């Protein structure tokens, strides 16, 4: 995340860190004790999910680790266009909830009224480095018309745009799959956007979570 700052220790209990081959890969969102939501482009072998983390560099009493038993990529995911960039991960070990480990409810209304939005993650910062401490930034949803002009013929109804006109606060590589939180509800997932990261003109592109309500429920309630 570029142009943000360190999060308050107790404000991100839904945040997951996704690892592959012992290295941070993506962010994720805890949505149920057994399920983490992330982007489909975060699919890698033998993912390890870390919950209740703040600083990646140290062992924290609040942390919980789990391997993934099932990875469910949306059937209509299209890698080239990032369309329908969403995946559900079933945890081997259900999340032991605490003040620092809690699920985030989903936004179900695609026409939800404007609320304060924020993004968070351990992705690439302004200096080009990966932070040990989780970063946060307040951002705003961008009108679909403005986003379509920014990315001609690339924005589908399964995507939502967000950014910041003042400093260009934006999500980046490593934040992928992490949450776009609006009014204490999951509104989007970090998917793609401007490279180098910065949202002053080309806003960040997020998977539009409200479109996936039925698919998420059907996957979680399957078998
Ligand atoms: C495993 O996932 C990845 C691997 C390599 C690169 C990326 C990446 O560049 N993502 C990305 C780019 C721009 C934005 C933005 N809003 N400006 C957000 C995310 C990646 O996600």
């Amino acid at each position: 995340l570029v142009h943000g700052g360190p999060c308050d220790k107790t404000s991100h209990p839904y945040q997951a860190a996704l690892y592959t081959s012992g290295h941070l890969l993506c962010g994720g969102v805890l949505i149920h004790p057994l399920w983490v939501l992330t982007a489909a482009h975060c699919k890698k072998p033998n993912l390890q999910v870390f919950l209740g983390k703040h600083n990646l560099g140290q062992q924290e009493s609040s942390q919980e680790q789990s391997s993934v038993v099932r990875a469910v990529i949306h059937p209509d995911y299209d890698a080239a266009s990032h369309d329908q960039d969403i995946m559900l991960l079933r945890l081997a070990r259900p999340a032991k909830l605490s003040e620092l480990i809690q699920p985030l409810p989903l936004e179900r209304d695609c026409s939800a009224q404007t609320t304060s939005c924020h993004i968070l993650g351990w992705g690439k910062t302004a200096d080009g480095d990966f932070p040990d401490t989780i970063q946060c930034a307040y951002i705003h949803l961008v009108s679909r018309e403005e986003c379509e002009h920014a990315y001609p013929g690339q924005i589908t109804q399964n995507m939502l745009c967000a950014g910041d006109e003042k400093y260009g606060k934006d999500s980046c590589q490593g934040d992928s799959g992490g949450p776009l939180v609006c009014g204490d509800h999951l509104r989007g997932l970090v998917s793609w956007g401007n490279i180098p990261c910065g949202s002053k003109e080309k806003p960040g592109v997020y998977t539009n979570v409200c479109r996936y309500t039925n698919w998420i429920q059907k996957t979680i309630q399957a078998k």
